[PDB]
């Protein structure tokens, strides 16, 4: 009953706009676990883990919406993989 993990990195106007707060909220709403963090190249990165359909909904959110004041240029997804079990028990803002 298939769980996946995927890494993400979001490019655009994504800092100074409460991106991490909104990402955590949306991930939790979708029953996802993982994490979100700001990077030193100005992007937002993290991992998403959960059922495929929920992860995919979140991937879409990360492509077009993000936080209200944000302007997303590109969401890069990497290392999509099936997992035996969740590696996380919550969705953390790493900060």
């Amino acid at each position: 009953n298939t769980l996946i993990s995927v890494d993400y990195e979001i490019f655009g106007k994504v800092q100074g706009v409460f991106f991490r707060k909104h990402t955590q909220a949306e991930g939790k709403k979708l029953g996802l676990v993982g994490w979100v963090q700001n990077t030193d190249r100005g992007t937002v990165q993290g991992q998403l883990q959960g059922p495929i359909s929920k992860v995919r909904h979140m991937q879409e959110w990360l492509e077009t919406r993000g936080s209200p004041k944000s302007h997303i240029d590109k969401a890069n997804f990497n290392n999509e993989k099936v997992i035996l079990k969740l590696d996380y028990s919550d969705f953390q803002i790493v900060a």
